[PDB]
């Protein structure tokens, strides 16, 4: 039945890996008390981490169930679907794993984020952008849902399962998701899921309608005028023909700021899930808050006085990371320390460029650069070396690697110092350039600058202080010719 | 022992969820034959999807093992670590789940990508950037590894486990990862893992050194001068003091282009993993290619003539999506169709703004805008309406929702049309503005333009062709006053 | 005693030669400056300006140019004239080379730092300019500056000629020949002669002449104050290497800054003595010397047995090439500001009375031609007035800046700016094509008519054949039954 | 018969009044243009230029300005002068208002489209400019243009005065009084008189005078060709509303474009008759009419019993305010290009001979002052030469553009550009602080010495007190033992 060792081999290893009946049950995890403001009221909330399927999103269940139902083995060569992201990724994976179909065309709104659009391309989707409403009605003849079902109707090699209109959508959660939650949480008193196509909620609600009729079925929609990835609003849901009205006992409306806030909290607790997951949990919070404000929370409780709630976590937060910062204030994140270093010191450092004093002077076709101030150079320097001073490097200035502002000034002055004319004015091109400063640190920054400009540059570890220590017998010129 | 139902409840649900002994074994999946160029030679390659731990990366094993070893319950209040990303995310999760520590400070190179830096902030890390080499030696006194261990040495409330120097790193894979692969693949003939801190490889190599001494242990390093997230090069690995030289039988060197290529292929097969995972598989490919070129591949084979290879998949590709496009050519991705629509039609469309002809004219404080050409307006128009023509909208021009170039021209001309002066010149401010065109489509684009500018605008579904059809009794002015 | 042209009429094939001749010409005018410009008038000094700017060439250097070329040019060998110059000398050489000697290949060696307006002036007069990058006013023997290299090129070629104003005695001798004797005859009671020093030819000539012709006249040279720069003269330091006997030609030397030079030059112009910065530079030196003797109480000595003291100073050229510098050197005061200055950036295009049509002629042309293919009528009124009554077949393009209350844009500059800007912002290329205005007669009707004429200026600048209905909508009220009926 | 100033010397408290008086002044010069400019010289026509630009005011409008103000000004009531103008008239009014009438509050009403150089010129002459946005050359009765509004303001206030050049007969009567009689006396054989028409005062005056004083002279007016624009005149269409009897003053009217006007004005200047665009505009009209009769073979009739035909045309003002337009209107030819033009953008800063020091004086100052606190020595040579031998205590700042082979930057313009650019790019603010040059005496040593002087120009423009070692490293070879020993 199920894979005990979670080990999949043979020609069908990937098929069985994605199989919800063969792979272990999708994890169900109770959220911590610190995140559950109804813990003292006896509420225990459990998160169904659909993001932990190998596909990383809840829409793998409709995609699996639809494709096995609708694919015709000899003739089905192309799959087309309108989607907000998750379904077409799941269709792309299942079409290859189960059906050998690599031509998957994704129809998406032109107002889907750039990271999400790049993720579609990443998974090998062929995407076409559509103007107008990002969430059109399946009968809006100007929208991508209509165009998709009409392109597969004129060509039998083209297949359009219809996640907005194909019953195999919600039946996938009667088949898999529902029974899993029931076995994992036999004391379940409330099931909660947000509604986009509504397939997830109606599937769960149709299953629990007869598997445990005492279970309360709570769907979540996006507040009017708001937008969150995954669900749609109550208005955008009315034209859909799935039996969602028979699968829910109450509807909550949730905004995007709460959704992204709770998703961020869940991820920091260890339950890594995306914005719609925090959206769902917030809807559950809002309904529990009504029953407490109405004094009716006792109605959900079982014989032990506890209320076991399960809610769906639909996918991962990674595709939406930038949106968390646009929607949530800076107060939700620690700022970067030494943030200025992101725009500077951009180039690599190789340990082989840093040479011990004896090793560097043995190679010395070759040119030695001294980056100390002009009067320090005249006082004493290695005979044969050129002087090239810097405003930002004294004998007293701190090491650039201990002061981010020093590193910024020194790196920038070094980038401006080593212009093209400068390289030729000192004959650095094509030679082994050895660099020396006071303690070696500014010189090492200079090697990163020069290596990125193609000059074979090395630095002396410890600077001139180490050559005076390690090589005390090498006598030094003290402006004398 | 292990959680049969994958259901975690009680105050320790999250602790047990992250527990590798309590949670099902990390999946091991054989890669498809199409991705395995040595399938006919009898090689079967199995991927250990460490990315499928709830933390989504392999470094959860060192983080778990180190923190339980080093945390002192009463005094340990702050955790500090230098990392390339994975470890500090895993330390942030485990420090909160197992030890109640929320003060986690991450020391990172200034040359880590911006998406990765934002991911650190996302998971609640307090990050400080460090110049110089992005992968310093643990004894480089200018690098972040030294600074981390020295800041926890001066303060007992500060804890620095040392992933580069703490043996609990690699022992975590002797404890968990090794035994899991052995039980999942008893016929294992070769174990493969890339080396950054080397903890993963030495742990696996120390375990199999005595669990099944016939197993070949293959480590992978980054080719000289190259860079891939996770591992380091053979040179950057020499100073580390873990017994990695006793845990490997051969070393492969792999470049970044191959690493990102194979990761992309793995993700498109259904094994969603990041660049170091394709890096590892490529190293395995390169060693198998030597033995075939040397005719020695038979040496790895078991009694049935097959060679069972296991390799580590370390994390997910999502934080690196943009890097795949910089490293791989455009030839690896389908381009966006109607790409021009990404920069235009930027605003939302609400179904309630589109009104049937009878419904819109019933509300008609109110102003009706007609967007048809001037001669068409004079020919016949709804009495009481203003005319506002557009260069890009004829009676013959196609619907904007069927031609992306038409949508771009019309939307841009509409954005330029409805300037501030225009809004006041037609008294649109504060009124209910109804918009009419030929077929309704240009008018609907105009409502998205005007709603985003704060004007309460609605369109007539079907345009003037529908008011002539649905309302044939409403007589129309035909430039007559 | 040569006679001068009493009719100032110059005919014949030598009309231009005689016109430029300081002996045929009337004498260069000498004009006493007014009291309001003479601080020492109450002390008996009379300051007379020698307006060298009034020669046909407009500058003092026509005298050295005439004299040097007459001396140096070889009728059959000379074919090219080359000279280093700051501007005046080489313009004068171009004129004399052609008028008097039939030479047009005149090359001008100039500093690379002379102003961009001045460089164009050299081109304007048909000069051939080569730039030299060293010091602006080099020493004549500096083997880098143009003075030396111009001299050597004239040595290598026997067909080209460098008269060299910097050490040819004919330079300063031309003022012994003309300027000196003229001033002496125009002002016999003269007691002091003043001139700035660039090459020092003008001052050397005046001082050498008056040294013997009237030894009692004081000779006052003017040099540029160190660190400063004035067009024409040189600083004392920059003047020492020239070998003209200028030290023997002056009895004292003043130093003057550029701010004072431009200020006094500007005041002389507003008095009617139109002259450039070096003229105010010379007058300021004279003021400074006269103020030195007045404060020391030695002012009386310069006089004679008469109480008056007659001083003459040189006015070298005209201010027009330097107008820009007066604004940079002097403050925002001493100039009246341009009022309605905002209009300088709007209403940039021409008007034509033919574009403004009587209402009956305009409505006749509109309904003559088929509507929407040959002619359109734009009605700029607010949409709720347009709806009430309008010319059938016309288009409504509302203007926010225009309504039934707005006054004439030509009576308020802010209205003109707002309305011209909105009209310019209204008639984008899409708007022209949205109403298909191209190739059509366009008629404009507004509340005003003045606004509508502004609209015709804007549209015809864009190539649209637009005309306005004179008098506005008020002038066609009698042709609009619906409008007449609404007023019941 | 009033006498004229035979000395051209004007003294006394009325020196400026007499200086501007056309009756005290010598007559405005009349000068025959040369054959090279007269295509019809072989046919017996002699064309004489009346250089009105030679009045002290430099323009033709001083005659209407003098005559109108003399007529209209009220000694005790008049305190402000207001006039719409294109430029010439209102400058002349400012001068006459002060010289002759002691009035300085002169307001100038100008089109908002007059050039930015011309607007500054109005400010320069102390005028008070108000801009008007309508048509540039409005009709005198257009109640929007400045002509009408200037007239009304003078009506509301009995203390201000608009002489109104556009319909005051004293405008054209001033040329019956002066310009006409002068030309007639300067050229008694005259057969034709030619002038452009703006207000038409000049042509009306000349034509009304010659109509009776010598009825046989042909009167040839010139107007601006439709669609074109010339500074001064008007088009025939724009001229019809003025009520001067100009139609009665002309026997024919030519139309001329602006390109021909500027081309001929430029040629007249290079001949020595310095005059502006309207002057070439008048001459081109005369050429066009004479070419019409020559092609028709009716040229002989204009003559007399003599074979010659003497024509006079007006030259109105000077070209200097319009120099920019000649470049825009005419091609790149007719001007010589500036050679070494690249130098105009480099070597922007001054030089001083005191900065260049004899080698012994430079090395003396350097080792006098303590090194690195009061003085530094920069050695611009290549690092491998600097290592071989250098002045002890000096810093090496290599230049790629300079080495022992490079010639003098003042002998090759490309070397000067490269070296000045690299020196400017070398001495960034960090470089000055990297060697702590601020507040120190700085001495420059190079292979050349010329390069080192360029370096001193660059550094002193940045405030660094830099001097150069004259003669370069070659001049200090005797002071360098190590260098002498290497040459064995
Ligand atoms: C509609 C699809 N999204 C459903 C979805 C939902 C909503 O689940 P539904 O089955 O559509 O009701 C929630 N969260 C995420 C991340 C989702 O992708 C889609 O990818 O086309
Ligand atoms: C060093 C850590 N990275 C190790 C790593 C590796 C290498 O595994 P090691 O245990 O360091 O040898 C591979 N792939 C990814 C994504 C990784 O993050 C870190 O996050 O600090
Ligand atoms: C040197 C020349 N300038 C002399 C000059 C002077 C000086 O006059 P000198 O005769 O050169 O000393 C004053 N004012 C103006 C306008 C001048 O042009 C020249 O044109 O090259
Ligand atoms: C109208 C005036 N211009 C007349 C003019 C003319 C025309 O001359 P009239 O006398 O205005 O017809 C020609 N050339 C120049 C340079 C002029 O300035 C004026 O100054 O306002």
């Amino acid at each position: 039945p199920r894979n005990l060792l979670n080990a999949y081999a043979g020609p069908n290893a990937l098929r069985d890996y994605f199989d919800p009946d063969c792979q272990p049950m999708i994890p169900l995890v109770e959220i911590p008390q610190s995140l559950n403001p109804f813990y003292e009221d006896g509420v225990r909330i459990h998160a169904k981490m659909m993001s932990m399927h190998p596909s990383n999103n809840v829409k793998i269940m409709p995609a699996l169930n639809m494709l096995t139902k609708e694919v015709q083995p000899e003739k089905s060569k192309t799959v087309i679907e309108y989607s907000s992201g998750s379904t077409v990724i799941s269709l792309a994976l299942v079409s290859r794993i189960n059906h050998g179909i690599n031509d998957v065309r994704a129809f998406l709104s032109n107002k889907t984020s750039a990271p999400k659009l790049r993720l579609m391309q990443f998974f090998g989707l062929d995407v076409t952008l559509f103007g107008g409403p990002s969430q059109p009605a399946p009968n809006d003849e100007r929208g991508g849902i209509y165009r998709a079902r009409m392109m597969a109707r004129e060509d039998e090699a083209i297949l359009n399962v219809d996640q907005y209109e194909n019953d195999a959508n919600w039946q996938s959660h009667v088949k898999w998701t529902g029974p899993q939650i029931h076995e994992q949480l036999p004391s379940i008193r409330l099931i909660c899921a947000g509604m986009g196509t509504s397939g997830t909620m109606t599937g769960l609600g149709q299953y629990f309608k007869t598997a445990k009729p005492s279970v309360f079925r709570l769907g979540v929609c996006t507040a009017a005028g708001d937008r969150v990835p995954g669900p749609r609003s109550l208005a955008l849901l009315s034209p859909v023909e799935f039996p969602w009205r028979d699968s829910v006992d109450a509807i909550e409306e949730v905004g995007s700021k709460d959704a992204f806030t709770l998703s961020l909290k869940l991820c920091r607790e260890g339950l890594i899930c995306g914005p719609s997951s925090g959206f769902n949990l917030q809807g559950l919070f809002n309904y529990l808050g009504r029953l407490k404000a109405a004094g009716t929370l006792s109605s959900l409780a079982g014989p032990y006085g506890i209320i076991d709630c399960a809610f769906i976590c639909c996918d991962l937060p990674y595709p939406y990371v930038d949106e968390y910062f646009d929607k949530l204030g800076d107060n939700a994140f620690h700022p970067i320390r030494n943030q200025n270093l992101a725009a500077v010191d951009l180039y690599r450092y190789d340990e082989a460029w840093e040479l011990e004093p004896s090793s560097a002077l043995s190679h010395f076709e070759a040119v030695l650069l001294d980056l100390r101030k002009p009067e320090d150079f005249i006082m004493s320097h290695i005979p044969g070396s050129y002087n090239l001073p810097l405003q930002s490097s004294n004998a007293s200035t701190p090491s650039p690697f201990t002061d981010a502002m020093v590193l910024e000034k020194q790196w920038k002055e070094l980038e401006a110092t080593f212009t093209l004319d400068r390289i030729n004015a000192h004959d650095l091109s094509g030679k082994d350039v050895y660099i020396l400063c006071y303690n070696g640190d500014t010189a090492r920054v200079a090697t990163s600058v020069l290596r990125a400009k193609g000059i074979s540059a090395s630095s002396v570890k410890g600077g001139i202080a180490a050559v005076r220590k390690d090589l005390p017998q090498m006598q030094m010129a003290e402006g004398r010719v």
